[PDB]
């Protein structure tokens, strides 16, 4: 005598945020922000150099903790906390512009320069750079006088680039503890070290003075560096206090460099590296670390953003889900939408296939659109272990904190618009399934108001099956149902 | 005999911009861009130091206009137009990196260094730094010779950091007017000032020469500064022309620094500061000043962006507001939607409560979403009064003029999408109120085409009240209204 | 006996991307990303200086390839590949901060300084700067000794700014090949060049040494530059090796500077300049060159983004286009929506004017909104021909590659939302045209299910015309059509 219709519901829903409400209960939802990392470095398919105690700048000068790393070759370069560049006390000049070159180099190739020295002692060593006894750096030479006070002749040496890749030359200038020991090593008079190339003329000078003792010594060595282009030349003229190189340095290819504190994993495989592990996920957004390098998801401020993947949960815009149909059915477990007739034969519930699959195919089309990959690869511009310069370091924090505010706005605006459209999408599929059964069942039944029809003739289980499969012929029943 | 329905309207509407039209008349609207500022500095709950004539860098050297500000402590630091750092003519080196430290410091703490000087005159004063007679800076010492030409012995002093906060040490180097007066103060020979720490070795040198007269004098003093870390040391060796410090400098906490031109207000309270006052508002966007610091609304290019908070105004997507209902009622003053019957009893207008409150509750849910607070605090990276460096100043203007173009695009796209959905929201509430009265009044009435029903029986004021309260029983009237 | 209705279709559609599907066939579409450039520089209405072999920094020193360009004046400045700044071998100091000043200057004005020199030879020339025989730069003076070895007196000169615009003064310092030729030109002793102003005290020094031969010579000239403010002064004291200026330099106005490789076109007119031509288009997005200057469209990563400007193509959300109306008509060529009756008179198709023009007027309102102009003018911050500094050059590439990712996200999100709304817009105009004909034709006809009505009386071509023009009086036909 009557044929009703409704939708499915579950007892425990999930609260998502829509464009016009907060906390809307929905049948099913999906997290869209990654929060769990793998506490390892996943490097399947990448040859990997773990430096350890070797600093990143010890591969171009060669302290005794960088003997096995002078001519490395890898695609992933991992620096550590304890990495030191020097053994005799000193530092570089413009050390952060040089580390950004060597992280993307993919290795380094050393070739000899070939300087010959005469009337001069070259094997002056130090007590700090110890391999077996006392030694010095592995690729440079401590040039000092032969007689302890007499003289140091003025020298002039030259080198010429012959390859097609740019070179990295590094030299050193020695600042003694006093003038009383600068004479004890070199001689007298002013000391000049003129460094000349096509684009370089600086003429450095030592500066003896009292210093606090860094690990036993009171002198310093400052290392400088320039870059040759092909078919160019370099000239070093000096009359004392010079730390001459022996080998040049070249590049190999492309790589990346990360700064980590965890181990190296050879079976796992991921391409998003931060200082605490590896972010391996397909989600577009993440809330783990804002300084991650590689192909990574974007950093948001919010920790949880749920995406609705079902209709609204109504347990027991178009006005069907909690419109005139006031509750959902918990017995309907086959699909999303269904029929429940009631006649002289008894009761019986079905489920509709063409309307359930018309709603699932549009929800899955939204999930394939959001689960996508970023093709943009981000490098590493700041240094975690030691302190880039203060004025440009405030520009980097200002820019990163402004792009984070933009992406965390596009995150919650995308989701709240995507759940507003999803709830309205499954609301329209119930209003089209109501109006198909209405205009099929033309003049033989009336409407109740609760989303249920009341048919004016004897329509048994064979007859009610003619309405579900869209084969109801109203013309056979027309002349009898107009009596009622 | 008939029962109509319509919506309310006002004579003077407001033109807003939608996603598909320009200038749509709506019942009520709301401005969403702030344009009025308070011409004061609102600082209730913040301890505040107004510097005035004291420069921001005079608190570490102590000219006579910074006597009361040597050991200040505040949370809001206000600099002025007339602030000068020095009294003897000179300047600093890297003066903009140092002002960015002191604005966020929250005060400064001076502790003594304790250098003793012997065989040497220390109380050399100048005629420009006048407190009572002639004096010098308040925390530094003018070291010069005792006999007017004879000699200046080579000196060496040292200091050691003992606290846990970093220090700010400042020294000075004196460049005389000539060599004839450099001998008249110090002696003869070359002058070296070697400054040594764990990370610093520079060995500065004076440079006598003719200068134009800045306020009476023709010499200069250049001030330099380094930062100690805890358990580190500094050594100053010199044989002349040195301006030695007496006290160190420490930090206290967290603050902000603004550059203003207006007064200080102690009763008002706001947290968005620009150079002309205080932006106090709840609106998300503002068009006052693009260089405001603190928790501020975002800067847009547009001066007016109206947000619709009512239905479309039709005076005398779903097709009800100016669809088949062609005009709005100006007599309906109770709610937004209503009924107006007409029968043998006369006339009478009502208003519907369940449909009016279903539209207001969704408009107010949009206003609570847009009226929100920014939690991100912006500092001050450029200097209005004096001229940051030209190459990095062009990077700051390029970045700020690109984020302004992004937010003024998200401003007018949010509003035009928000008014497109609002007009469609109040259009659907009229189509649901029409179709509820339709299927309630099942076979007893027909439709006109103007949104009005014409009932086929005698339905008086008691009977018409049964339709407004949703209690109309059609079964009692069915067998008589089918005669017509 | 029956009156149907449908929409128009074409055989070949166009596949666009919507918010919920990929590749949706639509009647007509529109490209929204520009890809074709004009391989010229369009400069109608702009006075234009093509430099050619003159470098941009040769207009302030005057080598012999910049004789006609010393006092230029233009609004568009075009540099070339072969532009060289110097004739004697050397370079500038901070050459990139100075080129950014001169590109926006709009010309340059030279005024004389007026130094007189006595007891000294001034006309020392070089063999590299050749105009007729041997000469030197056009606005500077090579000051050297009179007797080949004897002496060079110490000199002191001064200049004072008298205008209201800032000056550009440039001087030079000569670094000889050795000390044996520095004596052969100047004299003996140390050489100082003290440069003093209100904000400048540097006291430079020459540096003789062996250099590789750049085009015949082994010495260098380094050029330096400062800026005067009005009522300020400059003093040059020296005892040798100085390259003194003769004329100052001023600015004229506002301009832009491009770096191109193509010719200059005087009849074309465009305002977006890159290194390969001119982007002339009205489209908001472009995929030609990401380093374009002027009023340009924004750079996206995608090469094609089609915008739908018609309904969905169904050849032979509201459920009319491929809802219950299952195909489109290819005979309907007048408008977008129409009628096709069928009776005893025969057949006949019409087209509806009020529904076709109600859909076109809303599509055109979207095209006027997207085709708009950017008012923001972008300058040129990096240098294509020669290599800005490595650390700040990595900041510029990092920022540009992040704004490109934002705009190419707002590009495909705007289009996919704009085509989702367009298809739903022309779907609702068919559902309003179906329900207008329905409630007009009140109780005289029934519905089929295919979007066609079947009328219960004899309604000929004059009668069917009463339905298309909205003049059908159902009351005249009511008492006869209720018999059926
Ligand atoms: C609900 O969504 C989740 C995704 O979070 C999915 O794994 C699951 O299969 C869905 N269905 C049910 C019945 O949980
Ligand atoms: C930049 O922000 C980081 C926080 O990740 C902080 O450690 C660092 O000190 C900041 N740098 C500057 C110069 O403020
Ligand atoms: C209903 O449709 C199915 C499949 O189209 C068909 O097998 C069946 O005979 C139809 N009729 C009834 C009464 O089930
Ligand atoms: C209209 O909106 C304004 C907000 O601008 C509000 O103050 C006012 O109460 C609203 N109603 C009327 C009747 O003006
Ligand atoms: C940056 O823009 C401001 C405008 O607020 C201007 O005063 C300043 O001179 C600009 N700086 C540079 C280096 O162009
Ligand atoms: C209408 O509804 C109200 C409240 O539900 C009730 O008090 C009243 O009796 C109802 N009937 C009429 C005829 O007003
Ligand atoms: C289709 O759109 C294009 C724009 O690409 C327009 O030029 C054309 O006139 C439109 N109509 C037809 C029938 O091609
Ligand atoms: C910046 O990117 C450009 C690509 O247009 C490249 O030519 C240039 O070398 C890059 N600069 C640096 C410092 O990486
Ligand atoms: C239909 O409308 C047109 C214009 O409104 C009118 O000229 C015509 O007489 C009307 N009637 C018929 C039967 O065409």
């Amino acid at each position: 005598d009557k044929i009703c219709l409704g939708h499915h519901a579950v007892s425990n829903g999930t609260k998502v945020n829509t464009l016009t409400e907060r906390g809307v209960e929905v049948v099913n939802a999906t997290e869209t922000v990654e929060r769990t990392n793998t506490p390892r470095i996943c490097s399947k398919g990448k040859r990997t150099v773990d430096l350890g105690q070797c600093g990143l700048l010890g591969t171009i000068t060669g302290p005794p903790q960088c003997d096995q790393f002078l001519e490395f070759s890898a695609d992933l370069i991992i620096e550590r906390r304890e990495g030191s560049d020097v053994c005799y006390p000193g530092k570089f000049v413009n050390e952060e512009a040089l580390r950004q070159i060597l992280r993307e180099s993919g290795g380094i190739d050393k070739e000899s320069m070939g300087f010959t020295y005469n009337g001069i002692r070259t094997n002056g060593v130090t007590s700090a750079c110890r391999r077996s006894g006392s030694s010095f750096y592995a690729e440079m030479k401590w040039l000092l006088s032969n007689t302890d006070n007499a003289a140091f002749p003025q020298m002039t040496k030259s080198y010429k680039n012959t390859r097609e890749s740019p070179a990295i030359i590094v030299w050193g200038i020695h600042h003694s503890v006093s003038t009383a020991e600068q004479t004890k090593l070199y001689g007298s008079g002013n000391k000049l070290v003129t460094v000349g190339s096509s684009n370089y003329q600086q003429s450095f000078v030592p500066s003896p003075g009292a210093r606090p003792q860094v690990n036993g010594l009171s002198g310093r060595i400052d290392f400088h560096w320039l870059i040759l282009n092909p078919n160019d030349t370099v000239t070093f003229s000096f009359n004392g206090a010079f730390i001459a190189p022996d080998r040049a340095s070249f590049l190999r290819g492309k790589s990346m460099g990360i700064q980590s504190g965890v181990q190296v994993d050879a079976n796992c495989e991921g391409d998003c590296y931060h200082s605490g592990g590896t972010i391996i996920s397909n989600l577009p957004f993440q809330n783990i670390d804002s300084r991650a390098v590689g192909k990574c998801p974007r950093y948001v401020k919010q920790r949880s953003l749920l995406l609705a993947t079902g209709m609204k949960n109504v347990p027991e815009l178009f006005g069907a889900i909690a419109g005139f149909i006031e509750n959902g059915w918990e017995g309907l477990i086959d699909g999303w939408y269904g029929f429940r007739h009631q006649n002289a034969q008894g009761e019986g519930t079905a489920a509709d296939y063409k309307s359930t699959q018309s709603a699932i195919d549009q929800i899955t089309g939204k999930l394939n659109r959001l689960i996508a990959k970023t093709n943009q690869q981000f490098k590493l511009i700041d240094n975690e272990f030691n302190e880039v310069e203060k004025q440009i370091g405030n520009v980097i924090n200002w820019t990163r904190d402004s792009i984070t505010e933009v992406w965390s706005y596009n995150a919650e605006l995308l989701v709240a618009m995507e759940n507003q459209h999803t709830i309205d999408l499954a609301d329209s599929e119930m209003d089209k399934l109501y109006e198909r059964v209405k205009r099929q069942l033309r003049e033989n039944a009336e409407e109740d108001g609760t989303g249920c029809f009341e048919i004016f003739h004897k329509c048994d289980d064979d007859c009610m099956a003619s309405i579900r499969n869209n084969t109801y012929d109203h013309r056979k029943y027309r002349e009898e149902a107009m009596q009622n």
